[PDB]
């Protein structure tokens, strides 16, 4: 399970579990979308009037309308059709974070209470992550991947998922700087446990891009020889901790209180940190930074284990 | 002086004080209007979209535009023209409280944070009172009323101003119920001191209408014989206290925590109490209620004396 939300791990011969899942989505999602719509309605007028914000607002209204218009799920035939609608919405909404970032960038300056946008984005993006997890889980329940029940991996290796995103971030970095730091992984490298990869897929690349940009930008004289990023995995009975340590010079004192703000960037829109922290906390975890100004940064991602 | 705002009591032979006053308004008002416009811009979208709210928003923008368009005041000729604009705006904006009450009535239900409207109305209505006091003072500086310097009365009798509003409220009450309670005034009935009547003119009739409605509605069997409203004046070196005591049955326990809310009424829009308290507090005073459920209510208006 996740916040106020359960991921059904049930399997059934008749496929009755797909019906149960679909029915669950149909009770759960419209309410959650409705809350987000209320969120748009309460946005400060000048932000709510932004055409890009209006577009997302309308997308959410349209999502609510489609889900509520969909008939009661009675049989596998209905459920199959329902999955089509779910796939459509997941796709129609795939650029929502980008749209919000864009619509909010200028318009948020025109209000006074800056805490407002932070609260709206935290609440909206985390609710969205939840919606997407539930929807994607339902679709995945049709899949027959070994080691998966829906989007729940029954034997996730943190080392493997880290390596996947390391390769991804190194590719981006190499394309931009001609090189990329190597990454060493230590600690509980052999750990394997039930876990939902999705949040890691969101968070890991954000933290890795940060460490790599910082490293390259602080070693412009020696792009061909930069210090490794070092990642430590700690697996215990309560949580999983992933520490990502760079020698990229640190987060400057004058920036430290701003890096967690949406839209703050020293370079994207500056969303990597605030989004990652919101997601971690939403899931019962945390994201903490330790800056060694002049040397580098240690970033600690903590995520709670799945309860059985 | 009043909050962050000074009422110029200067008199001058050449009339140079009118120039100084006008110039002061021209520096002060646009900023204050601008802050109120920012207030409209930050209203929750769904409220800001209300056509009546939009109308007031536009009125404020138009007021800002006109003041800022008006040329620098150089001579009595300019100042005379300026007074025309001031009179126009005072008049164009005379129904603003009513418009806000109307535009907010339904739309405020659609947001979550109810504290929001209270804060907006408190801030907007008090800023408005300040704007109107300054504008009206400037115009009044042209007048030659004995005992007045602008809107500042140099020898206000609280008994006299109370009697003025007593007659007014009794007329309304009599028209509605066929009778009205008599009002007795005691305490410092002979008090006279420098004071700005304007806030009393706003507040006194609101509190008197309340006491009289309560009295009539609790004595439906004997409309021709209802208990007096009793008003006590206490004048000291710090403040003026006006206690208005009725035998109208009290404010019920179930209503007590709601009577200070805008839009709450057991019957207007339900604005008398929250507006009166906002105004009192804005001026450094207070408005406090003591309910004797089953008997009546004591309402205490406190306003600070003018500093010399
Ligand atoms: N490991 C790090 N070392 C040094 N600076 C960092 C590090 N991580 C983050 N920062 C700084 O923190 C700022 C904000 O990070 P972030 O929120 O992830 O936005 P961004 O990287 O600038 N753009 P985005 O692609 O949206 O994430 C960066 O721009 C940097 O100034
Ligand atoms: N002296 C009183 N005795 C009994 N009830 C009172 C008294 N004063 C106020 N109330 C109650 O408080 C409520 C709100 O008062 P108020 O804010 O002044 O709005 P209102 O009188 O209902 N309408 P309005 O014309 O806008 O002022 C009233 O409707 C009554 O229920
Ligand atoms: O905003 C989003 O990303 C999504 S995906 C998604 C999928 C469904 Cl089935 C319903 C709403 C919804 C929203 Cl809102
Ligand atoms: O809202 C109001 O009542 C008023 S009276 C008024 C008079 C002037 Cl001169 C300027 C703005 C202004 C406003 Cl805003
Ligand atoms: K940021
Ligand atoms: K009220
Ligand atoms: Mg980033
Ligand atoms: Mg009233």
């Amino acid at each position: 399970l996740t916040p106020t939300m359960m991921l059904y791990s049930g399997r059934s011969q008749d496929g009755s579990h797909l019906l149960k899942s679909g029915r669950y989505l149909q009770q759960e999602l419209p309410v959650r979308i409705a809350h987000r719509i209320k969120g748009f309605r309460s946005l400060p007028f000048i932000i709510g009037c932004n055409p890009t914000i209006l577009h997302v607002h309308e997308l959410y209204i349209r999502a609510f309308q489609k889900l509520t218009d969909f008939p009661p799920i009675k049989d596998q035939a209905d459920e199959a059709q329902y999955c089509q609608l779910v796939r459509q919405l997941l796709d129609d909404h795939k650029d929502v974070v980008t749209l919000l970032a864009e619509g909010l960038r200028e318009s948020r300056k025109h209000i006074e209470d800056e805490k407002l946008v932070r609260y709206f984005l935290d609440k909206t993006l985390t609710s969205r992550l939840g919606i997407r997890m539930l929807a994607t889980h339902h679709l995945a329940l049709h899949e027959d991947k070994p080691d998966f029940v829906g989007i729940i991996c029954t034997r996730l290796s943190p080392k493997k998922i880290i390596e996947k995103w390391v390769d991804f971030a190194r590719r981006l970095c190499e394309h931009k700087y001609g090189n990329a730091p190597r990454v060493r992984i230590n600690g509980h490298v052999a750990a394997r446990f039930p876990f939902i990869p999705m949040p890691l897929d969101y968070i890991l690349p954000e933290l890795l891009k940060n460490a790599m940009r910082a490293t390259m930008e602080s070693h412009l004289d020696t792009p061909y020889n930069v210090p490794d990023v070092v990642i430590t995995i700690a697996n215990n009975d309560v949580d999983l901790i992933i520490r990502i340590s760079d020698r990229g010079g640190g987060i400057a004192h004058k920036d430290l209180d701003r890096v967690m703000d949406y839209h703050f960037t020293t370079a994207g829109f500056g969303f990597g940190l605030p989004t990652s922290r919101a997601y971690a906390e939403y899931l019962g975890g945390s994201l903490q930074l330790q800056s060694l100004q002049g040397i580098g940064t240690d970033v600690y991602l903590r995520l709670r284990h799945i309860d059985g």
